[PDB]
């Protein structure tokens, strides 16, 4: 039903859909007019302005279908959180770095297009269905705002006392303080996600509360009490360096994107990694083609170079060479 793709299995408000014209697969969402505070049309406009860039979902059609407005995107495979779960909530350093690299360029592009995503969670990073199944795409711009005016490139004025949006686990510290969000906050959230991929957990998730605000404040307290080098407890120098730079950015200040890109790329070169686009889930699926704790042990012995991990008890800054000894182990 609908115009003019047919919606099917629920993957709501997101449903699996079929292009009747071609047979192409379609991810289609419809909002619920008029409650509560629907914004789908605005998001569709954001997509339209952002189109042309890599890792940007393509809106086939947006309009009003029957009662509800509908947005239509081509299918984009699993999120990085679903792949996170598929790899037992832990990524190898090669995957994390490669994900961080593409994520950098995607987020850079958005900032180049004068916007900021302001959500940045693994749930909002989807891979793709086919040939573009190696690329990383970005979704949900419902909270996105343009930070600089388009022609004049003038930054939006400084504001405070506002609420936080939207997920506290990956939220910036400044956002908890009710500070207007700049580019720096997108990058800080990104850093939180990278640690989330390395360790598999964050110090503030899994807390106790009686109300949303009390929940946010408790996460806020934990984030303030945790040092930068403490949360990068078993991670290389570049991981601390990234978070240090991002938290020390002015509101108006634009990030030196190439510096953070080189930061992770040089770390990759130190570790003798490559942009093979061979991720953890890729090689895990391949070995499984021939619980899953067995498969993981097998895949490591097959590709000893690729799989390097984080040890949960370590309070340490593992040298590139130290980590490269996990290769000779497997
Ligand atoms: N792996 C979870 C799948 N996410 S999904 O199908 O609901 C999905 C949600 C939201 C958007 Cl914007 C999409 C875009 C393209 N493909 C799937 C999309």
């Amino acid at each position: 039903v609908g115009r003019k793709f047919r919606i099917g299995r629920k993957i709501g408000d997101i449903y699996h859909g079929t292009n009747l014209i071609s047979g192409e697969e379609v991810a289609i969402r419809l909002e619920s007019i008029r409650s509560r505070h629907p914004q789908l049309d605005y998001e569709s406009r954001v997509y339209r302005y952002l189109s042309g860039g890599v890792g940007i979902p393509f809106i086939r059609w947006f309009g009003r279908e029957g009662e509800y407005n509908a947005m239509v995107i081509d299918l984009l495979g699993p999120s990085l959180e679903d792949l996170f779960n598929y790899c037992h909530r832990r990524f190898s350093f090669k995957t994390v770095i490669m994900l961080a690299l593409q994520m950098f360029c995607r987020i850079q592009y958005i900032h180049g297009r004068s916007f900021i995503h302001r959500d940045i969670k693994p749930d909002n990073f989807l891979m793709g269905v086919g040939r573009r199944g190696s690329t990383v795409h970005v979704i949900d711009f419902g909270l996105s705002k343009k930070y600089r005016d388009f022609n004049t490139h003038r930054h939006i004025p400084y504001r405070e006392n506002k609420s936080l949006t939207g997920t506290a686990r990956y939220a910036s510290v400044n956002t908890h303080l009710g500070i207007e969000q700049s580019r720096r906050d997108d990058l800080e959230s990104l850093g939180y996600v990278l640690i989330y991929f390395c360790k598999g957990s964050l110090p503030w998730q899994g807390l106790k509360a009686t109300t949303k605000k009390q929940k946010y404040d408790r996460i806020m307290e934990k984030k303030l009490n945790v040092s930068v080098e403490t949360l990068c407890s078993g991670l290389p120098l570049e991981f601390q360096e990234y978070m240090a730079y991002c938290k020390n950015l002015k509101f108006d200040e634009k990030p030196d994107y190439l510096f953070l890109a080189r930061l992770f790329k040089d770390l990759s070169i130190k570790l003798e990694y490559h942009n093979d686009h061979l991720f953890d889930w890729t090689m895990l699926r391949y070995t499984k083609a021939m619980t899953f704790n067995k498969i993981k042990l097998l895949a490591m012995k097959k590709f000893p170079t690729h799989f390097h991990y984080y040890k949960n008890e370590d309070k340490h800054n593992p040298s590139p060479e130290e980590i490269k000894q996990q290769t000779i182990l497997n």
